């Protein structure tokens, strides 16, 4: 058997099709079994329209061996484009076994696996082309977002979106997202997001009340500060050029949004700013974006 033929055949039973149908709509994607009780990780845009209109959409999981089972949304995170589904009382699930994306290196051979039975399903091959790659994602009413992504030249498309990025040990190192190089959500962020979605149905991320644009002191240029925000109270002014957030240099608006999410909620953090030719450090305490779940 081929080298990638073996790795793909060993993870196929862990990748499923995710189908969502209404009176006049249809959207399909892939998912991966991360827990033996029936927990499936997919990306948030695969299910977004079903989550927004659940009274009309029917969500279904289809396994490798043909079986078709209804599924429920446990939780979802548009900020990391992730979601958790649950199938009930299905036995002998081949659980995917999860790697460590911090141990991933540029040049590592990978496979972006889509659901073996999906309509337009794909399985592509490439290498890791970049790590911690901030990438913007923009198909429903959710927020646009940015993620620190694993970048690969394995093609990511409708057919393998939501399925796993797999290393040569048949371990999951990421979740493919199509929302011509590819991008995956690293598996360590997926464990954190999925771990907290399973228990609480929600995660909470820090927020500053800032929206930026990319700057020739380059960085993220403050376009608007929300009233009452942490940026408000910390001293951020509009047209500030943010160059550091916490311990992360900020090259543009994409890295800014990613850098904000790595911060601690309720702890003081320095924002280093280029203001009218000067450098100014400001202290900002991030609020939780979901204060009732915080």
């Amino acid at each position: 058997a081929g080298r990638f033929t073996k790795v793909a055949a060993a993870v196929a039973d862990s990748v499923v099709t995710i189908e969502s149908v209404s009176d006049q709509e249809g959207m399909q994607g892939s998912g991966v079994i991360v827990d033996g009780r029936g927990y499936i990780v997919t990306n948030n845009h695969v299910i977004s329209e079903a989550a927004n209109n659940p009274s009309q959409f029917k969500t279904t999981v289809v396994f490798n061996d043909g079986k078709e089972v209804p599924a429920n949304l446990v939780g979802r995170d548009p900020k990391t484009d992730l979601a958790v589904l649950k199938v009930d009382n299905v036995d002998n699930l081949t659980v995917a076994r999860l790697g460590d994306s911090s141990k991933v290196r540029v040049g590592d051979e990978v496979l972006a696996v889509g659901a073996p039975l999906g309509l337009r399903s794909t399985v592509t091959q490439g290498i890791v082309s970049a790590l911690h790659r901030p990438v913007p994602l923009s198909e429903g009413a959710d927020t646009d977002t940015v993620i620190d992504a694993i970048q690969t030249d394995a093609s990511i498309n409708h057919g393998n979106s939501g399925g796993p990025l797999i290393d040569m040990d048949a371990q999951v190192i990421g979740i493919n997202t199509a929302g011509g190089l590819g991008f995956a959500i690293p598996v360590n962020e997926m464990k954190l997001v999925a771990n907290s979605l399973i228990k609480d149905g929600k995660i909470v991320h820090p927020t500053l009340g800032i929206s930026t644009r990319s700057v020739n002191a380059s960085g993220a240029q403050v376009a608007n500060v929300k009233a009452g925000s942490p940026a408000q109270k910390g001293g951020i002014l509009e047209n500030d050029v943010i160059v550091k957030v916490g311990n992360r240099a900020v090259a543009d608006s994409d890295e800014f949004v990613v850098a904000v999410r790595q911060l601690a909620i309720g702890q003081d953090a320095p924002i280093e700013v280029v203001r009218e030719g000067r450098h100014v450090t400001l202290t900002v305490k991030p609020d939780p974006d979901s204060t009732l779940e915080h």
